[PDB]
């Protein structure tokens, strides 16, 4: 029969007991702890004051930017003054421009105008590329010849930009990138790099995301396609394929909508008003786009009056400048002066047409409506066509800013992108560059309205993660920053990989933009933390607040306290999260050379016999010493570095080796004092003690082999749980893996140490203890059967027919059951095993599944979509029977103490049999949010507010059809 609850009270009670008590009298809780008290005197415990990190934070990056900026500004001042000097030759000897080209190959061993420069790359490991430093690298696609008139004027006067860079590499020496964008195409980096190796290069500068941001303002577009019958077939084809070109020069700041008429306007996807051009909108509208299908007869009348309506919407947020109206459409004879005159008579609203096709028809209403009101008129007879004519309308909306004179001249920066050159992750800062030939004296302004091209020079988030030190930080703390839209310029989360946009469809150029709430588990404080930042202002929050675990199968509940301070002069703002233990910080004493050489004597690779095998955090402590995946290279390394010169060295970070050999030493001490007198304990596989400042060591050398963890002590994640959690805290092991499973490697609970020195707390050091799966099994076995009970068992034998005994950890997988089959499957969710069981138990609240979305993940064919479950209840008691379709299981839960564990004794499926749907706890290839609901609430972000739209001086007499 059933069980009683004192019976099953005792039984949870004695298992309890039996874990807690082998896991403290195995893992030196208590024995750490008054051994970092005992050893005082050696460290000091410093404060962590939060407005002051994050204030000299934001102020390291903002000096940081301005060394870049000004860079930019003088490179844009010596620019525009050597095209103010430049001759306009057209008789170009053979050798007269000389350049690199950066695509001919190093060997020919062999042109109207130019004469190539055999270069000598020798090595960089600050950009792991080849680069020279003796001349700048010219990139010319392919499309563009490099012997044209235009080219090679640009070639020699550009010539003189070299030894401004020169200038500034030296001025600076941690200058990455210094790329001078062209009208006509070509592009100059200063340190001379091959380009990237069907191998056919489409790369273009005129449509890279940061010189689309320097050379216009935000815009409202509104695409206005003809879907009429005459653009059936290849017409149609064309269009798609432009719109599709034209929507990927849009940026996050840019809002854009795509309509279609062939009789009546309708918008060709769910939206109805506007949406900001992320990168999953811009997908649902090529998608609608790519769905279009013609059939109808024109009406400009009606196309027309939809445009300017929705430019007309203001309930909804924009970008509120630059109202653009694209035409595709192929000719016509209606030019419709009525609905300009009516709508657009003030001309606050330009028009570009596009002539798209081969045909024959009256291409002359269209080039009149370009004309009239401000725009500029394209022709796309072809499919080479239609990346220039789609990127050129940035040179007519360029006009307004460089006729604002010096004012326009403002530097921006990007958003988080992976660069062309294989840097990674990056930020471009932009600085237009303006055309000032004949500026002293009043005679030539006609040309003068077009931008030379765009500046722009790179720094890397690696550089700015060294400006945020976080090892004096307990590991639960981190740095991360937000811009006006709510992206993350840095976060632990944030990935140097592309954002999933959608389901991977069967059979790195767009910018990586993660949102603050798609980092972390959206919660109600969180919204209105991110929109403090966006607003641009400082303060502190302390809530209780869920964290996912690193392994991200696990939901810890934690205290945080969240410091943000915005970087002034720059729109991005900095934010530090720490909680509460990391408060305070142990920092060691400088002691004397004779500590620091007993210290070293420990971790040595011959001495791992007694200490145990050795592990050390890959953290960078001497400029010369290099990290290396492999952990016994850099802990040889380290070694050989603090035994041969000196603990102490010049170029060194004192205060990381001087943590790193006092945790050695706390290390050794404690093996030797304690873990040594017992050689073996049945209960227990292996004893490991995981430490800030990045030393892990196992007893057992098989452990040290079987152990998978992280060199590196802040990112493993058990460490976090465990500084999380102040009772003892249990990992299931991974199950059906490559790795060894739960049989030769056991299973991992581990406890946090806990430090008070004065009245404060710290948690430096975490320890571990693996159980054995077969004493665990038998210790369950034997304590949960009565012998005398009855005939039949009152409790799971060795396989119980009818009784089923599974405990459960706060995820819930499967950490130990009484069914030989069920301890085959040890580490499984417990989902897929007993799934109306699980459901039930979340019904009843007992587990609470909290769901996100990953963006940056991979499939195989993307965002996915991950659950995580958590206890959240409090209540160590739940009963009840399963109400089964057509019967009833008994259960009752009991969890176990400080432990965490969770046991539950149910029947077996044979008694009452329910269906199975499984609960899966995995992440599955899911599409996103819908991104049609989204829009209509939309988060909130800060726009630039710095716009040039008009000016009253522009010449809109360039509109295209007469000059063709
Ligand atoms: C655009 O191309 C032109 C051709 O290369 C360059 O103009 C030439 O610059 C040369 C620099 O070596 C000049 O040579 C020197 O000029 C001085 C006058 O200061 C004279 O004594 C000599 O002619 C000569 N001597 C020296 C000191 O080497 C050429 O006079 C000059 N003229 C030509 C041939 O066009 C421009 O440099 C280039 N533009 C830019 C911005 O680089
Ligand atoms: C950035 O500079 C601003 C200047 O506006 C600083 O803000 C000032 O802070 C000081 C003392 O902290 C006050 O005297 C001023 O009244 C503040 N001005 C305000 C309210 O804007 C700010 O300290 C700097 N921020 C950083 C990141 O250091
Ligand atoms: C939203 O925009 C629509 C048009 O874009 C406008 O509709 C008005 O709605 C209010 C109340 O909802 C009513 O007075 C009328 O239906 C509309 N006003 C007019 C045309 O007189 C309006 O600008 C916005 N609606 C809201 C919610 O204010
Ligand atoms: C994720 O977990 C949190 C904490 O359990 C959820 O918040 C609770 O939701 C339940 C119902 O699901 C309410 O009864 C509680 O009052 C909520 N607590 C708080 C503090 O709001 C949260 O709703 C879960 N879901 C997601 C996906 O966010
Ligand atoms: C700014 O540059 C100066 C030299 O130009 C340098 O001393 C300083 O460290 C730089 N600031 C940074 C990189 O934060
Ligand atoms: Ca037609």
């Amino acid at each position: 029969p059933f069980p009683s609850a004192v019976t099953i009270k005792s039984w949870v009670d004695k298992m309890q007991e039996d874990l807690v008590t082998l896991a403290k009298t195995a893992s030196g809780v208590n024995q750490l702890v008054d051994i970092y008290e005992k050893y005082q005197d050696l460290y000091t415990v410093e404060p962590n004051n939060a407005r002051q990190l994050v204030e000299i934070a934001a102020r390291d990056i903002e000096k940081l930017l301005s060394n870049r900026s000004k860079a930019l500004v003088r490179l844009a001042l010596e620019a525009e003054k050597v095209q103010a000097a430049h001759q306009w030759r057209e008789d170009f000897a053979s050798n007269e421009v000389v350049y690199y080209n950066a695509k001919d190959d190093l060997d020919p061993e062999k042109e109207p105008g130019s004469q190539r420069i055999k270069p000598v790359f020798i090595e960089d490991a600050n950009f792991g590329r080849q680069i020279s430093y003796q001349h700048a690298a010219v990139h010319i696609p392919t499309d563009i010849y490099e012997g044209s008139t235009i080219v090679l004027n640009e070639l020699n006067w550009t010539s003189a930009l070299d030894e401004v860079f020169k200038k500034n590499r030296e001025e600076d020496p941690s200058l990455l990138w210094q790329v001078f964008g062209s009208a006509t195409g070509l592009a100059r980096y200063y340190p001379a790099s091959p380009w990237v190796d069907n191998k056919i290069d489409l790369y273009d500068v005129r449509r890279r995301p940061w010189y689309i941001q320097g050379a216009a303002s935000p815009k409202d577009m509104l695409i206005l396609v003809d879907v009429s019958g005459s653009v059936s077939g290849l017409t149609l084809k064309l269009i798609r394929t432009s719109v599709s070109e034209m929507l990927e020069t849009l940026s996050d700041d840019d809002f854009v909508n795509v309509a279609s008429f062939n009789s009546n306007a309708q918008d060709v996807s769910c939206f109805q008003h506007l949406v900001q051009a992320n990168v999953r909108n811009k997908k649902v509208l090529k998608d609608a786009v790519n769905n279009i299908t013609a059939k109808g007869i024109t009406d400009y009348k009606k196309g027309f009056s939809f445009a300017f309506e929705q430019l007309l919407n203001y309930n909804v947020s924009r970008a509120n400048c630059n109202k653009i109206i694209m035409l595709f459409t192929d000719g016509g004879e209606e030019r419709a002066q009525e609905i300009f005159n009516k709508y657009n008579k003030d001309k606050k609203v330009r028009v570009f047409t596009f002539s798209v096709g081969q045909h024959n028809y009256d291409r002359g209403p269209i080039q009149w409506m370009a004309c009239e009101n401000k725009g500029y008129y394209y022709e796309i007879p072809s499919i080479g066509a239609i990346r220039i004519n789609t990127q050129e309308y940035l040179d007519v909306l360029g006009r307004p800013m460089v006729l604002a004179g010096d004012k326009a001249k403002q530097v921006q920066w990007t958003n988080v992108y992976l660069d062309a050159l294989e840097l990674g992750l990056v930020i471009t800062g932009t600085l237009p560059v303006f055309n000032i030939t004949g500026q002293f004296e009043n005679k030539t302004n006609l040309k003068n309205q077009l931008i030379l091209g765009v500046m722009g020079v790179d720094v890397s988030l690696e550089d700015i993660k060294r400006l945020t030190p976080r090892f004096t930080l307990c590991p639960n703390g981190y740095y991360f920053a937000i811009d006006p839209n709510g992206y993350v310029l840095l976060h632990p989360n944030l990935q140097p990989k592309p954002i999933g946009v959608g389901i991977p469809t069967i059979n790195s150029q767009e910018p990586v933009t993660l949102d603050f709430l798609d980092a972390e588990l959206e919660n109600d404080i969180k919204v209105e933390i991110r929109n403090k930042m966006i607003d641009g202002e400082s303060g502190e929050k302390t809530f209780r607040t869920l964290v996912k675990s690193q392994d991200e199968r696990y939901i810890d509940k934690g205290n945080r306290t969240y410091t943000w301070t915005p970087v002034n002069g720059t729109d991005y703002s900095l934010a530090l999260v720490l909680p509460t233990y990391s408060f305070y910080y142990i920092k060691a004493k400088l002691e004397e050379t004779i500590t620091q050489a007993r210290y070293s004597e420990t971790l040595k690779p011959d001495n791992f016999e007694e200490s145990g095998y050795t592990f050390i955090a890959p953290r960078d402590y001497c400029n010369d010493l290099k990290i290396s995946d492999n952990n016994t290279e850099f802990l040889l390394n380290f070694n050989e570095f603090i035994d041969r010169k000196t603990p102490n060295n010049p170029s060194c970070n004192a205060d990381l080796i001087n943590r790193v050999l006092l945790d050695a030493g706390f290390t050794n001490e404690l093996v030797q004092n304690y873990w040594s007198k017992q050689k073996n304990i049945k209960g227990v596989k292996a004893r490991f003690v995981v430490t800030d400042g990045g030393i892990t060591r196992v007893y057992p050398k098989e452990a040290g082999e079987n152990w998978q963890e992280n060199p590196e002590t802040y990112e493993d994640s058990f460490y976090k749980r465990s500084l999380d959690n102040d009772n003892y805290v249990f990992t299931a092991p991974y199950f059906n893996k490559s790795g060894p499973g739960a049989y030769e490697s056991g299973i991992m609970v581990s406890k946090a140490v806990e430090i008070y020195i004065q009245g404060k707390l710290l948690k430096p050091a975490v320890v571990g203890i693996k159980i054995d799966v077969n004493s665990w099994i038998e210790n369950f076995t034997k304590t949960s059967i009565r012998d005398p009970c009855a005939g039949p068992v009152c409790d799971c034998k060795r396989n119980s027919d009818v009784m089923d005994c599974v405990i459960l950890d706060d995820g819930g997988f499967l950490l130990m059951a009484n069914h030989d089959d069920y301890t085959n499957q040890i580490g499984r969710f417990f989902g897929e095993i007993d799934p109306s069981l699980m459901r039930h138990l979340v019904n009843i609240s007992v587990y609470a599944f909290n769901k996100s979305y990953d963006y940056q993940s991979v499939c195989e064919p993307c965002i996915t979509e991950q659950t995580q479950y958590f206890f959240d209840n409090d209540s160590k008691s739940f009963s009840g029977v399963l109400d089964c379709g057509n019967c009833s299981r008994i259960f009752h839960g009991e969890k176990l103490m400080n432990t965490n564990l969770i046991f539950i004794m149910v029947e077996s499926k044979g008694t009452c049999p329910c269906d199975t749907r499984l609960l899966i706890q995995a992440e599955q290839t899911s599409d996103g949010p819908n991104p049609c609901d989204m829009v209509k609430q939309p988060r909130y972000r800060k726009g630039p507010d710095v716009c040039f739209d008009n000016n009253v001086l522009e010449d809109y007499t360039d509109c295209g059809g007469v000059s063709g």
